[PDB]
């Protein structure tokens, strides 16, 4: 029978948020991530007789580590924990900042919730009330079950309540590289890395790439070498995963899907055998552009291209539809696929795995639950593991030559670099380089940094620079 082919492959990171002078976490970003998707996105498979796959980066590692252990000191968090007694004027104006920041996103939809953000003050009873649910909006798809009770509640809620919500997060902190771990050892899923801050590896490699999709660009002088430092991300990314899986990486997630002919070459020289990359990419690159292939760059390196429309529906559509629709929709779109060809397609649904899902209603479940319900009852559906998809033979291969440098930003990279604050960024990390005297300046070159720079402002953004301007200072010293 001829089957279509389908490759999930969701990508997690977290930049780091531990400021290095203090120690402190000063954004709450990859605990609430942690408590409500890295666990979660892979238990799935617990229940779903499917193939998933994900990327970890080392950093985000790295903090998830960091998090189990209870060494994290997360100023969010500690605001939370206290009794509202104790809480800093300023303590409650973030607590206030953090709400209005996702108050629309369905995950946040408490009537509570409402009352107390139109409220001129606020009393103990209430500021519990604000901590207690703002842990609980992020409330993952497993403890939904456990604390479905105190979910239903929606208000009033003890300090002894909020204690135990977070006890039971750090649980699910505490097993979330095991179940990693696990499904890959089960063949349920096969787990890669990026290069361990999630730089963009073409531009370290050879900055002048920017030109081969955007020539108009203006970007400031790279006086000094990233070569270096692009075969250390690579390098220090192939050991943190072998410490937690026990192989070399032979997959990887490139950075914001970045290639370039000198990116591909690195990897393949560092042992990967497989990346995905954009769709748009392909289309810059080649004439006869099918993403349903298994390409080989200049037959060293396999690399696969996702379907674009796929991952973005799930990314920027379905949030805002009923989870019946998106899955009927989606299914329908992969029946056009396999009727439109006469060999077996592989398709690939590469996207953010954990960003999407606090748009939807339910956090995503009643969506992922349907789709993975749904998939698992399709004859013509196989999907597969990036190992299975990898070593596949009945499927239909290409030689590449060579590809356009971009990112699936539009195939391009101008959401990094290209104006006058993401080059004051550059500046600002070329002149650290050439006085670097350790692997903070590693840190410092996480395409995050320049990815909130000189974008319209927004809450937490001052929090991002002082991260990565601590991060450039630290490399001096
Ligand atoms: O409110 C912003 C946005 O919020 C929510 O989107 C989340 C999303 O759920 C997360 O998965 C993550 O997105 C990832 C993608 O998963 C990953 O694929 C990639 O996306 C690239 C796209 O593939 C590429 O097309 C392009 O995106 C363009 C996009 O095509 C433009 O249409 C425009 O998008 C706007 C949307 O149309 C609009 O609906 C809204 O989006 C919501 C979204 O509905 C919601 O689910 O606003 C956006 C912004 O104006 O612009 C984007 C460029 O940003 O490029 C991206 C690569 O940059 O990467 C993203 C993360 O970067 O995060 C988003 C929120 O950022
Ligand atoms: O003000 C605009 C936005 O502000 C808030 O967005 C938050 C997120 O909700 C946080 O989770 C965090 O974002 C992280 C993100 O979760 C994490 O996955 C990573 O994202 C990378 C991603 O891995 C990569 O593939 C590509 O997509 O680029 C992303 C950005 O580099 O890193 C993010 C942090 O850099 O922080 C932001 C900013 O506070 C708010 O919730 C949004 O609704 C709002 O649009």
């Amino acid at each position: 029978m001829k089957k279509l082919f389908l490759v999930f492959w969701w990508h997690m990171h977290q930049p780091l948020y531990r400021e290095p002078y203090t120690g402190e976490y000063l954004l709450p970003w990859t605990f609430f991530h942690a408590v409500k998707d890295y666990y979660d996105m892979p238990a799935y498979l617990k229940d779903f007789e499917i193939k998933l796959n994900f990327n970890l980066t080392p950093v985000l590692i790295d903090q998830i580590q960091e998090y189990a252990q209870g060494k994290a000191k997360d100023v969010f968090l500690e605001a939370i924990r206290k009794d509202p007694d104790d809480l800093e004027k300023e303590e409650v104006e973030k607590l206030i900042e953090f709400t209005k920041l996702n108050y629309e996103k369905p995950i946040y939809r408490f009537e509570r919730i409402r009352e107390l953000m139109n409220k001129e003050k606020l009393n103990r009873e209430e500021l519990l009330d604000l901590q207690t649910l703002n842990l609980l909006a992020w409330c993952g798809r497993t403890l939904r079950k456990d604390l479905k009770d105190l979910l239903n509640k929606g208000r009033n809620y003890t300090q002894e309540e909020k204690e135990y919500v977070l006890n039971k997060y750090f649980e699910i902190i505490k097993k979330t590289l095991s179940i990693y771990r696990e499904i890959k050892e089960e063949g349920k899923g096969s787990v890669s890395t990026s290069p361990y801050y999630h730089p963009l590896i073409p531009i370290l490699l050879n900055p002048n790439c920017v030109y081969e999709t955007t020539p108009n660009v203006k970007i400031p002088d790279f006086a000094v070498s990233f070569r270096e430092d692009a075969s250390k991300h690579v390098e220090l990314a192939k050991e943190k995963y072998f410490e937690i899986f026990g192989e070399h990486p032979v997959y990887m997630w490139p950075p914001q899907a970045s290639v370039s002919n000198e990116a591909l070459e690195l990897y393949y020289e560092k042992g990967i055998n497989m990346l995905a990359t954009d769709e748009v990419i392909l289309k810059n690159s080649v004439e006869r552009a099918s993403p349903y292939l298994r390409y080989y760059f200049r037959e060293l390196i396999s690399v696969f291209f996702r379907d674009k429309t796929l991952s973005d529906l799930i990314g920027f559509s379905y949030h805002a539809w009923n989870a019946e629709d998106a899955v009927r929709d989606f299914i329908g779109r992969l029946k056009k696929i396999h009727e439109s060809v006469d060999f077996q397609p592989v398709v690939f649904v590469v996207l953010d795995g954990e960003n999407c899902w606090e748009y939807y209603e339910e956090n995503g479940i009643p969506f992922l639950e349907k789709l993975y319900s749904t998939l698992e009852k399709e004859e013509w559906i196989e999907t597969l593991t990036l190992e299975e998809a990898m070593r596949k033979e009945d499927v239909k291969t290409e030689v590449i030559e060579s590809v356009k440098a971009g990112t699936w930003f539009d195939g391009n990279f101008l959401k990094w670099i290209g104006n006058k604050e993401k080059n004051e960024y550059w500046k600002i990390l070329i002149e650290a380089k050439k006085k670097a005297k350790n692997d903070y300046i590693l840190v410092a070159e996480g395409s995050d940094w320049f990815w909130w720079q000189g974008e319209e402002k927004a809450p937490f953004v001052e929090v991002f620079d002082k991260l990565f301007r601590s991060f450039v200072r630290r490399a001096q010293e």
